[PDB]
Formats: C-alpha cells, structure tokens, sequence
C-alpha cells in the first residue's frame, strides 16, 4: 500500500453562540452552501483529516465528539479516529483522521493561549494542535479574538500573543514560533474583524448582501486591510471570499442580520461582518491548494454561520536510506555563497546564524558575520563565503529537494533571535549557484531579509 504524496484537509470554524447544534450538520463537512463549494461528485470521498474549531461551544468534549463522528460516519461510512481534542473555556479544536492513517500520525501536541490581562482575561484566546503526518509537520490554530468593531488593534495584539506563546511542534526549533515550525499551518476561528463602514450604512450593507455584491464590503474588511498594511497575519494566505458575511444573524433563520445596538450587545452595533475565517501559511514551494471556502446556509442555531475550507496539501514519506537516519550521506551537501542579512535593528551586536532542518542531525551554528552600514541606514550582516557546509542525513534528491532550511539570525551578546525565515531546497538545478531569499520575522513582524546563493549536491 503506497504512501500518499497528497492529502486533503477539512478546516471548519463555527462560533456556536452557546447553543446546541441542530440535528443535521452534514452540509458543513460537505462544503455546501455559499461561496467556493465542493462538487457533489466528491460527497462520498472522505477527507484525510478533519479539523473542527468551535467558539462559544456549550457542549462537553464527549457530546461534540459523538456528533462529529456520527456526522462523518453518515457522510462517508468511515469511522474516524480522534487524533486530538483540546478545549480552553468555550474554544475547542477537534482533529479526526481516517483510521488508515494510524501509523502515519505521530508527535501529537496540544496547547492553548489565554489573551488579555485582568478585565480582558477569561474568555478569549486560542487552542491548537500539531502532529507529523509521515515526513510532513502540520499545525492548526483555532482562535477567538477580541470582539467589537473599534478593537482591531486589540485583535492584532491577540494574534501576536497567540503566535508568540502557543507551544506546538518540535521544541528543538527553539528560535522559531508556530509561523515557522510547520510545513503547513492553518489558522482559523472567530477572528472578529469587522466591515468598517458607518453605522448609518447598515441597511445599505444588507442591500448589497442581498444583491451578492460583496466588493464594496470586502474593501472595508478589517482583516484584509490590516493584512495589506502588514499589521497582522504577515505571510499568510486566504482564499477569496465569495460568501455573505457570517455574522450577526437572527437565530433560526438566515433571512435577517441583527445589527442594531441592544443591552445584550453592550449597546454596540454588529454590522454584517466576515468574523469567521480560515488562513494558512505553508513553506515555500510546497503544494497547497484551497478547494473550497464558504459558509453553510442550513445551520441556524447560532448568530454565526459555520465556515468551511478544504485543502490539497503536499506530504512527504518517512524516508530511510542505507545511511541516514543515524548518520550523514557524504554524497550530499548544502553550500551558501554571497550571503547577507539585512536587519531593521538599531542595535550593533555581532550576529551569527543557526540553520535548523529535519534533513540535519542537529542544528548548525555559523561564525559571526561582518556588520556594515547599509546606504539607507539599515544594518547589513555579511557572511560572504564564510557559512558552514551543511551535511544532510540523506542525499537522495527525491528526499533532499523536498526539504527546507529554517534560518535564525541571533545576537552574539544575548543569543536572542532577531529574525527567522525559511529557504526551500526545491531548486531549479543541483551543483549550480542559484539565488535564495527569505524575509526575516520576529514575533511574526518583519525584521529584515536574508539573501545569497545556494549550491545543492545530491546523489544524482
Ligand atoms: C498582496 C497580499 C494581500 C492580498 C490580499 C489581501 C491582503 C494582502 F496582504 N498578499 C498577501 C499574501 N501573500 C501574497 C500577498
Ligand atoms: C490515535 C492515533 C491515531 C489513530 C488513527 C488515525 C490517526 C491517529 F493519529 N494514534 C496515533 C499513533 N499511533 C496509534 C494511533
């Protein structure tokens, strides 16, 4: 039975509004309703992995697991296995997989982050799950961010706290946050970003939604505008939105948006908004294709509609050679030429690099770079031809060209990372000098760039 080179992943996010679900929720898992929907011809084809994020979830873990498993069983006639379940307050993540993936899934981690302080600590935050699927690392984050149209900067801060403090994936990747630890990272939830238009325009917005004319609404979506201004979710992707706003509905119908200020809302307006979102970040040149992104029309117990997204994702096999794992493959090497880091820092410490990759036995520390003053004020750290030669555990090009090198640039004085990035080994040529580039981030914000050339030698 061959190992797969692709899997499909279902991502669901649903703010349940503290109400039990209706008896039938299959439309969610089938990607049916509004937006980019799944073809009917696929209905009986199970996804490989289902990741369900809820917010304001009133059910016990046992109650929700039984509903989810019975739902998937009805759709597919497959009894899915529970990979992980983790709950913080009323924010929950469930990961289910085809039982045929029992010996492909390992290194399962869960964690949560509570956002806010004092007044604002006690119901918002995030849960997450990671695991390995054969040679591929997968991370999943369900976050419930701060509510309210005038709190976009709070949401952005909640995002930064979650990606700093959520402890998933390989702890040996010590300089790296969750935005670098996974081949594929999916981040979803009630992100709570709103359509920033004046309150007086509520009925105009409703009209536009009835016409399915979303362009003038999406141009004011706070998540899209904050992303475009690099304030949040830097280097994440989102499919185009082609479904109506998923909040705030009168319960038991989808015919009415309930937007007016009420004592129950803290006298706040809830203009129709795309609160409920799925974004992703995959390592460079790894296959990932969104195959659905939409909302259900027939699940009406909450003031939010469920959101679905599905993906094709590239995966690699757990490679064994005659040599690695447990030795090097002399026949392989990774060389770096004309390399320099450009950093936004005002500091003047010496810097060194660390190279981390599951194609290395352990991470590799470089010598210190040579600091120069860049012409527009920046710091340029030159490595030139000084970087170590990396010795992969396996030299087979079918393995090595699928790998990635994580890079951290660290202060010699504090051993703190000033920037993290990722280089793909999926090169156009081997034994050939080729340009490489990554942006560098720290705490998920841009701090610089790393560029140079690479020379990859495989067994072929
Ligand atoms: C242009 C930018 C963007 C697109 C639509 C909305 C917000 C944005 F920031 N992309 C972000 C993801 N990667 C490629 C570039
Ligand atoms: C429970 C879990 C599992 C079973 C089926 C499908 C996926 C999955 F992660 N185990 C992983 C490690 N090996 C034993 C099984």
């Amino acid at each position: 039975q061959p190992e797969p080179d692709m899997i499909t992943i279902f991502i669901g996010t649903w703010n349940m509004g503290n109400a039990p679900p209706p008896k039938k929720i299959t439309s969610w898992f089938l990607s049916k309703g509004q937006g980019k929907t799944r073809d009917d011809s696929a209905d009986y084809i199970p996804h490989d992995i289902y990741v369900i994020g809820t917010q304001e979830d009133p059910l016990s873990e046992k109650e929700w697991l039984e509903i989810l498993k019975h739902s998937l069983q009805e759709i597919t006639s497959v009894t899915f296995k529970t990979v992980a379940i983790h709950t913080l307050w009323n924010i929950r993540i469930v990961v289910l997989a085809k039982p045929e993936h029992e010996n492909r899934i390992s290194h399962i981690c869960t964690d949560n982050v509570k956002t806010g302080i004092a007044n604002t600590l006690g119901n918002k935050g995030a849960v997450g799950v990671s695991f390995m699927f054969n040679g591929t690392s997968l991370g999943f984050v369900n976050s419930h961010l701060t509510s309210g149209s005038e709190k976009k900067l709070r949401r952005n801060q909640n995002y930064m706290n979650i990606l700093r403090f959520l402890a998933l994936g390989d702890k040996k990747l010590s300089p790296f946050n969750i935005t670098h630890r996974f081949t594929h990272l999916f981040w979803f939830g009630d992100l709570n970003y709103r359509v920033d238009l004046p309150t007086w325009e509520a009925e105009t917005i409703i009209q536009k939604i009835k016409q399915q004319q979303y362009a003038d609404l999406l141009s004011h979506d706070q998540l899209l505008t904050e992303r475009r201004e690099q304030k949040v979710f830097l280097h994440f992707e989102e499919e185009e939105i082609t479904f109506a706003p998923t909040y705030r509905f009168e319960r038991l119908t989808r015919d009415k948006y309930a937007y007016t200020k009420q004592k129950a809302t803290g006298m706040k307006y809830n203009l129709p908004s795309w609160c409920d979102r799925v974004l992703w970040k995959s390592y460079p040149l790894v296959h990932v294709v969104c195959q659905s992104y939409g909302s259900t029309s027939d699940i009406m117990t909450s003031d939010h509609s469920p959101v679905f997204a599905t993906f094709e994702a590239g995966v690699t096999s757990q490679f064994v050679s005659k040599n690695g794992p447990g030795t090097v493959d002399s026949q392989g090497q990774i060389e770096f030429l004309r390399c320099y880091a450009t950093l936004k820092t005002k500091s003047q410490t010496k810097f060194y690099l660390e190279f981390h990759s599951s194609c290395l036995e352990s991470f590799v520390k470089s010598q210190e770079g040579e600091n120069e003053e860049g012409s527009e004020g920046e710091l340029v750290v030159k490595f030139g031809e000084t970087l170590p030669k990396l010795k992969p555990i396996i030299s087979d090009p079918e393995y090595l060209l699928d790998q990635h090198i994580l890079i951290s640039i660290k202060s010699s004085d504090s051993d703190e990372s000033y920037g993290e990035g990722c280089i793909a080994l999926r090169l156009e040529a081997t034994e050939t000098q080729l340009p490489i580039y990554t942006p560098l981030t720290h705490h998920g914000e841009l701090t610089g760039h790393f560029q140079g050339e690479i020379k990859l030698q495989t067994s072929q």
